[PDB]
């Protein structure tokens, strides 16, 4: 009765929320960038249909400073500068590919930063501190983004007493996902989507939501 396994970078997992509502965090398609929880869809004892759409891959923290610099950048000296920034952004993207490969399989520790890549849409969960959530106006917006950015960084923190910063995250653990930039944990709200009955908005705001991480 003591068996268990650790969460590793590269693992494919589902995240089951227990906050304002309970349920797996899922999506609405390959285009829609909203994240939701459909409590009635299913639970841990009875998984929803097309459960594959609830899967995310645990990824390392990517570099995004050069990419951001290039965006802001959007006279010959300026055209050259722009080309230089474009190249720096490309090199950064290549650096992430290279460096992320080196940490594949590494154990995920509490206190570390991770990114969650939605498998089906191939987009990262992202929290935008400068944009209010769609439904719960006091919260910050959570969306799926193909390239991801600084808003994709998430601290995986202890939810239970027995876990401390630096401990390995154990499969089955209930954890707190706290976006690095936003500053408030991922929240499973009870705000119903008007165009998708039964689906609740996932956002970022001061809350007590826990996320149970399970392998597939």
């Amino acid at each position: 009765n003591e068996m268990s396994s650790f969460l590793h970078i590269g693992d494919i997992v589902s995240l089951y929320a227990e906050g304002s509502v309970n349920g797996f965090i899922s999506t609405l398609g390959l285009v829609d960038d909203r994240c939701v929880v459909e409590p009635a869809a299913g639970d841990l004892d009875n998984p929803p249909k097309k459960f594959r759409d609830c899967l995310f891959k645990v990824c390392p923290m990517n570099r995004y400073s050069a990419q951001k610099q290039y965006w802001k950048a959007k006279k010959i000296a300026d055209v050259v500068l722009l080309q230089k920034l474009q190249h720096a952004a490309q090199m950064e993207q290549k650096q992430n590919d290279t460096e992320n490969k080196k940490v594949h399989g590494d154990v995920v520790k509490y206190g570390s930063v991770i990114q969650l890549l939605h498998m089906k849409s191939n987009k990262y969960l992202t929290v935008n501190k400068r944009l209010p959530a769609l439904l719960e106006k006091n919260a910050m917006r959570v969306t799926l983004d193909a390239t991801g950015n600084e808003g994709s960084w998430l601290f995986i923190q202890p939810f239970w007493k027995l876990r401390s910063n630096g401990d390995n995250v154990v499969v089955g653990d209930k954890v707190i996902l706290n976006p690095v930039n936003a500053g408030q944990p991922l929240h499973a709200s009870n705000y119903e989507l008007s165009d998708n009955a039964g689906c609740k908005e996932v956002n970022s705001v001061n809350c007590n939501t826990s996320w149970k991480i399970n392998l597939f």
